[PDB]
């Protein structure tokens, strides 16, 4: 039912687009220090510390045919991600939920990648008094973002098990709590380049797998479900696996994944909110159990997007 | 001889603090896109990806009582860093050099934190065809920063060994590339303040020395200086201490470092561009042999700031 989803997304792509000359924020919409302003006008002071340090959480919700999917579970992940940094977010949530919507609907864009930011501030850890430090929110509205454009969405992507980099590891830095420290990432996407493939898989350095450059990873075997457990973000997207696997009656085992089982599996694929569920057909140059999408990927594939159309998990943007 | 580096230093920075309610760029000064802005005025567009997923690197070389230290060690730093990341300096080398005199000169700062920062730019390099892509600049010049303040150095400062961190491994980022995802060390600082002190010491995860929230580590017994080789930034100031110590005859090893060496070292003291040569008289909650600076922490102290005025080392600002 691929075609039905990305079908619906191009015409209301060719809507969005017949608005940009008359409504400035149908590229993107932010907000800052409570003002509302085009996406590529928005600044930050350079010396706000998300920026001079990389100090901040994040978080990112989606919006699909107008209605915001598990918008509560990503404002809850970024309120523990805030606990676990000691910051705060600097708004009530029922508040900053309320100008989401608004932003969404400014914008008029239906298909929407929707990101909230809170750093440290203006003043550092290093050297300023903990009860002087102040945290500043950040928030934007922007296309619909493919980690897997549609049309490859169609063929599969190939992907390699980096050897050149690793994943940061929990006890350097927290990958539950959401950060945009890419450092390892972006060496990992630099690799998969060289190497004539799209997306890296990187190890947890002890021979597991963990996640990748803004996914997490499933490996289908004999008809059960494989993720990472440690080392990851605990994606919405992975939880909405779950939740189809668990509906559909397919076993979903959340634990250590050895690399080796990614060189014997069934199917492969990626899961993420900027873009959703992203067939794997070749693993380091060589075909993935015979190179095609599989029928557990599409059986999920076609499962995530249903939900967004299920009240239990989304609900309607009025614009 | 703390007390004419300190009082000269005093002495300056009086007259600064003179000018900061008329000379509008006393308090700093940047440059964004061409243009010099006073700092607390300075912003970058949001979706800059050095803030969007850190995808940058910097330095921060430094101006002393009007005298630039050893900037094109800084520059030729930053332009390895550059290669390493794929990024490269978006102007000449001797035009930065140039701007950043000028921007000195304005600000009527003579000792000054200086710091360039370059960023992937406003593409990613997740989606974008590398020949997209364009990297982007900025730089600003700020008053003298200290890591460790005056009156703490003349009597040194308390450090722990971090137990509930380490440093993130080079097979996940190169720790001699200059980077600004500090998640390890700001969690480094939270267990310091916690733990009642000020500076952390991260080891490598295998029992081994690494560095600190903005500082390099040196250990000295028994008449030899020992500090981290490997999972560190190569620090200019580092570089100045092994001068300064094949200056006077005293033996450096830049090698593995076991943690255990700091327990029974006779001296430790942190070294960094912001703040100098900085002293660590209690580790754990313990003295450190004593309690008391050591002689040949005082010798490198003393050396290190005679480099300043040393011609092979520095050059004078005209103002
Ligand atoms: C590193 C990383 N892992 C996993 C994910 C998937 O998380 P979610 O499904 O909540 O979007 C992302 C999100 O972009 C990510 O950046
Ligand atoms: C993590 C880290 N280590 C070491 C250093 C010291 O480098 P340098 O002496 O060149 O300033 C820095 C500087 O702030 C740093 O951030």
């Amino acid at each position: 039912s691929m075609d039905k989803v990305f079908a619906g997304y191009a015409a209301r792509q060719a809507i969005l687009e017949s608005t940009e000359t008359t409504n400035p924020f149908a590229k993107g919409i932010a907000w800052v220090e409570g003002e509302l302003v085009p996406l590529a006008e928005a600044r930050i002071p350079l010396l706000d510390q998300g920026f001079m340090h990389s100090d901040l959480t994040y978080d990112v919700p989606s919006v699909w045919d107008g209605r915001f999917f598990r918008l509560d579970d990503h404002l809850t992940r970024l309120e523990a991600s805030c606990t676990k940094l000691r910051l705060r977010l600097p708004l009530p949530r029922d508040e900053v939920k309320q100008i989401l919507v608004e932003m969404v609907a400014k914008s008029g864009i239906r298909d929407a990648f929707v990101e909230l930011i809170v750093t440290r501030g203006l003043k550092g850890v290093r050297g300023t008094r903990p009860e002087d430090i102040v945290n500043n929110l950040y928030m934007f509205v922007q296309p619909y973002v493919w980690v897997m454009e549609p049309d490859m969405q169609r063929v599969g992507g190939s992907a390699v098990v980096a050897r050149t980099v690793r994943r940061v590891p929990p006890g350097a830095i927290d990958p539950t709590v959401k950060n945009l420290q890419w450092g390892d990432l972006v060496r990992g996407m630099f690799e998969a380049a060289d190497r004539g493939a799209t997306y890296p898989f990187l190890t947890d350095g002890d021979a597991n797998l963990t996640e990748g450059s803004g996914f997490n990873i499933v490996l289908v075997k004999d008809g059960v479900l494989y993720t990472p457990d440690r080392g990851v973000l605990q994606g919405v997207t992975r939880k909405s696996v779950i939740d189809a696997a668990e509906a559909f009656g397919i076993e979903v085992r959340v634990e250590f994944v050895p690399v080796e089982l990614a060189y014997r599996c069934d199917e492969i694929f990626m899961c993420t909110t900027a873009g959703g569920i992203m067939p794997i057909t070749t693993l380091d140059g060589m075909p993935v159990n015979g190179g095609q999408i599989g029928p557990i990927t599409k059986k999920i594939w076609d499962g995530y997007w249903a939900m967004h159309y299920d009240a239990a998990y989304s609900f309607e943007i009025d614009y």
